[PDB]
This record gives C-alpha cells, sequence and structure tokens, in this order.
C-alpha cells in the first residue's frame, strides 16, 4: 500500500466513474504493488477508463458459481496483460472464460 496523501490513484479517481473506481481498487489488488498499478495511473485517460470498462465487462460476464474464483483469476490474466501496454489491451488479450469457457 501507498504512504503518504492522496496519489494518482486518487486525483484520477475523481474524474472516473463510480464503476472504474471500483475496478481501480480490483486492479490494485491485482498487480500487489504500488508502482505496477502507477504505471497504469500514467496512460492516457481515454485508454484508462477503455481499459477499466472492459475489465468491468469482463466482470459482469462472470456472475455465478465460480465467479468470485474467475474474477480472482482473471487479476493475473490483466496483469500479463497491461504488462506489455494498454494500447493493445481488449477481448484479444483479456477475456473472462467464465461466459466464454470452451
Amino acid at each position: 500500500g501507498a504512504m503518504g496523501p492522496k496519489s494518482k490513484e486518487e486525483l484520477l479517481r475523481e474524474k472516473l466513474s463510480e464503476d472504474q473506481k471500483t475496478h481501480l481498487d480490483w486492479l490494485k489488488e491485482a498487480l500487489g504493488n504500488d508502482g505496477e498499478f502507477d504505471k497504469f495511473l500514467g496512460y492516457d485517460e481515454s485508454k484508462i477508463k477503455t481499459a477499466l470498462d472492459h475489465i468491468k465487462s469482463e466482470l459482469d460476464k462472470c456472475n455465478g458459481n465460480d465467479a468470485d474464483q474467475q474474477k480472482t483469476t482473471f487479476k493475473q490474466t490483466v496483469q500479463g496483460a497491461l504488462s506489455g501496454g494498454i494500447d493493445g489491451f481488449g477481448s484479444n488479450n483479456a477475456v473472462t472464460t467464465c461466459g466464454n469457457g470452451s
């Protein structure tokens, strides 16, 4: 966790939707490290909001018995999705196999 005053996560928080605020915390939990989540906060808002909204979409695609688990596993997927950038982040690398399970 970060120490001090409100950080980028808090300053971007205001401009984001209540949805996106929730997924910020979710993403942070995923990444674990503040330094990694900071990297996400330093992206274009036009990319950040879409990234968060996409995460929301996949997470919304998982509501059932093992949803809790897949929501947790998705954290690991997103980490390795934003690892090379937020530019190519979408249904081409980050997806929930919850409603698309094969």
